[PDB]
């Protein structure tokens, strides 16, 4: 079903890149409509972020939740 | 930059999953607007699905080709 295959290909990309910053924990991330957020950083290096002044690692990637667009 | 992300992830996932019947050759594709269509077969297994009457392996996942939605 190719609604598996998206959903599928969406765990396997959060799975194998954690967060840019500490290299180590999952990304932060949020249902945005029909897509799904997955932001850089973590949520601790995100906050983290804000308290030493860094915005280098802001950012994030939408992704569609669906094979049909 | 975070639509290179998503530009890389996109030749990532068409590299690493050939058409789903020959299991070799790369999907067929179009660009469908600001999204990516990755067929789920190559052209050649497609065409022959349509002479043998096999809509098994018809279909396809979209892709949106920008990081931000
Ligand atoms: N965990 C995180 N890691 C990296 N960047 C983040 C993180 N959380 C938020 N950001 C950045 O903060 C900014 C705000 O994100 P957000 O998703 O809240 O945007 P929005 O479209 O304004 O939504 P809303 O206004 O409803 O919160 C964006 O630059 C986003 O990339
Ligand atoms: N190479 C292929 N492998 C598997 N399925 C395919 C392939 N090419 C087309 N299809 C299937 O054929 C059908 C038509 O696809 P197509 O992208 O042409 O749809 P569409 O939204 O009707 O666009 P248009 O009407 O502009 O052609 C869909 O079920 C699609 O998955
Ligand atoms: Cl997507
Ligand atoms: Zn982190
Ligand atoms: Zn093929």
């Amino acid at each position: 079903d190719d609604d598996d295959k998206k959903t599928n290909w969406l765990k396997r990309i959060y799975r194998v890149r954690p967060c840019v910053k500490c290299k180590v924990a999952p990304r932060d991330w949020k249902v945005k409509n029909k897509h799904l957020r997955i932001y850089n950083m973590c949520k601790t290096c995100f906050n983290n972020s804000i308290d030493i002044g860094d915005d280098t690692y802001h950012g994030h990637v939408d992704w569609l939740m669906y094979a049909d667009s």
